[PDB]
């Protein structure tokens, strides 16, 4: 049909329904929320990205880039059916390297294994992003990258100095502090909504030789001590915890709550750091051995898969997910989310479900020395950064009812705060939220700046999904 042709007269690759590239190109990683594109357009360079979005003008179609595929909204499809994709993953290439500056220019549809394992083996050289190896480099640093390294070095979307952007209207441009810093300020932390980005300018670090993982089976066996070790755990990460120390609370085990971490030091150093809070937990926690690491080994560590250098898909899920930012989860909000904890959450035992309490702000976090005005990203001013994650198989379907498992959990906090005092990230994308709503909660205080720029770089919603910011003169 017009859309193929179009594509094939510009030389742009595209899938072909029934062939093996196509089937998995198709494949969402949440298989909950398959969606079926148009056209697939399976890119190799600027030039191919470029014309495919002169075909979406040409035919009035939305176009939607997918990098890793790792939206739990399947939004890199475009969150409907009949956008044209921009299937990114076959451009994986770390393009180069400056050993003057640090910077490496990158590939959009590079994954954080791949990213990493490249920057690593050929550079020595790392950056701080997410543990799962499969995500996308676009997605990620589109909108926000927050994981084990965080606290001591921000962000992954802290990275990003520059980018080479594709926009609505076809034209190349690029974006840095010195260049189109408006775009390139909607590029860090909302960046799906200005154009599709054919370059990531990544400033890197030397790879830590000396890294600790440890671990804390915290032993929370009821609602008194669950209330106050997360009182002392949000103690210590707004006002003790040093920049070396990363953490979270999580619980995989539907009442086993353990903290786990990355240490940049010894474990020595990272025990006499982290006393202050073994102190103040409720007794009967233990303290699992440390594992001594370097950088590369810590990838694979945190990974959940036997290696991290990944060039395909990493098998798909079946679920539902939702986040939360909190400016402190002090009051009747932890009280709250305990009670649902214990008396729903614990109960829950037809699916897999997990919580993780990230500690992303905090006096010595990193990723709060940049602040809200700085960069899209709104959520500076959050000491918490939460997952709510309910899985079942992939045999399995959704029920339709389990959606109120999660949106009670949310609940139970929301209610008890002020609506200035939380948000949503939009990495932990939740489709069952309008357009307004859904960027109100993802943006905050940078939501109407988001709307000009979005007025100004994509008035035609040409690369729509339905949580986009609006374009607003
Ligand atoms: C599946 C998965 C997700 C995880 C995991 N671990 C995370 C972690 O340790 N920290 C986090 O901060 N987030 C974690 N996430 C969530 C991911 O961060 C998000 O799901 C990312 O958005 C995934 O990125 P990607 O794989 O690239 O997702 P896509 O579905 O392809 O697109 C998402 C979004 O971005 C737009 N987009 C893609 N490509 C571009 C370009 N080049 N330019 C602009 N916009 C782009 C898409 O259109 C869509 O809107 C661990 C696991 C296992
Ligand atoms: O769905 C598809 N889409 C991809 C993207 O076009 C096709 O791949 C191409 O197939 C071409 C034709 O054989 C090869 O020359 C080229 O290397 C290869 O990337 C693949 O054969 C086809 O099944
Ligand atoms: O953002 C995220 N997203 C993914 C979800 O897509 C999480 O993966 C989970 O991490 C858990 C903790 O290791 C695992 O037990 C679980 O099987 C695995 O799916 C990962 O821990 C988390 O950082
Ligand atoms: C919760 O467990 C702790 C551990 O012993 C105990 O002190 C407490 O009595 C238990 N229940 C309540 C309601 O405190
Ligand atoms: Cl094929
Ligand atoms: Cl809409
Ligand atoms: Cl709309
Ligand atoms: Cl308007
Ligand atoms: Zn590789
Ligand atoms: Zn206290
Ligand atoms: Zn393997």
């Amino acid at each position: 049909g017009a859309i193929e042709a179009c594509l094939s007269a510009a030389g742009v690759p595209i899938d072909i329904p029934g062939t093996a590239d196509y089937e998995r190109d198709v494949e969402p990683f949440n298989i909950r929320l398959p969606y079926i594109p148009t056209a697939i357009a399976q890119t190799q360079t600027t030039a191919h990205i470029q014309s495919a979005v002169q075909c979406a003008k040409k035919l009035n179609l939305k176009v939607s880039a997918k990098s890793g595929g790792h939206s739990y909204a399947s939004f890199g499809f475009g969150g409907e059916n009949g956008h044209l994709m921009v299937q990114l993953d076959r451009m994986i290439d770390v393009i180069s390297y400056n050993d003057k500056t640090g910077i490496a220019h990158v590939e959009p549809g590079a994954r954080l294994g791949h990213l990493a394992t490249v920057l690593n083996d050929k550079y020595g050289r790392a950056i701080s992003h997410g543990t799962c190896p499969g995500v996308g480099i676009s997605g990620h640093f589109a909108h926000g990258g927050f994981g084990f390294s965080s606290h001591m070095h921000g962000l992954a979307v802290d990275s990003v100095v520059g980018v080479t952007v594709v926009l609505a209207d076809g034209r190349i441009v690029e974006a840095s502090a010195t260049e189109n810093a408006d775009l390139f300020w909607g590029i860090k932390g909302a960046g799906s909504n200005f154009g599709i980005v054919a370059v990531w300018k990544l400033a890197t670090f030397p790879a830590p030789k000396v890294l600790t993982r440890f671990g804390v089976t915290l032993n929370w066996k009821n609602k008194t001590s669950a209330l106050k070790g997360i009182e002392a755990v949000e103690d210590y990460a707004r006002w003790v915890a040093p920049r070396e120390v990363n953490f979270r609370i999580g619980d995989y085990g539907a009442g086993n709550p353990g903290i786990e971490g990355l240490y940049y030091g010894t474990p020595e150093q990272w025990r006499a750091a982290f006393q202050p809070l073994l102190d103040t937990l409720p007794a009967g926690y233990v303290v699992n051995p440390t594992t001594s690491l370097n950088w590369i080994e810590s990838v694979l560590s945190y990974s959940n898969f036997d290696h991290v250098d990944f060039i395909t898909p990493q098998p798909v899920e079946n679920f539902y997910a939702k986040s939360l930012t909190l400016k402190s989860i002090k009051g009747d909000a932890v009280k709250n989310f305990v009670d649902y904890y214990f008396d729903v959450s614990n109960k829950v035992k037809d699916r897999f479900w997990f919580y993780q309490l990230d500690v992303h702000g905090g006096k010595n976090s990193q990723v709060t020395k940049v602040t809200n005005a700085e960069t899209a990203y709104p959520h500076r001013d959050k000491l918490w950064l939460i997952q709510f994650y309910d899985r079942y198989d992939n045999n399995q379907t959704y029920p339709e009812t389990s959606f109120k498992f999660l949106d009670g959990w949310v609940n139970s906090v929301t209610k008890a705060l002020p609506k200035s005092d939380w948000g949503m990230y939009i990495n932990y994308a939740d489709p069952r939220m309008d357009r307004d709503y859904a960027t109100k909660v993802y943006y905050g205080e940078n939501l109407a700046r988001l709307q000009k720029l979005k007025a100004k770089f994509d008035p035609t919603d040409r690369f729509y999904y339905p949580q986009a910011v609006r374009p607003v003169k």
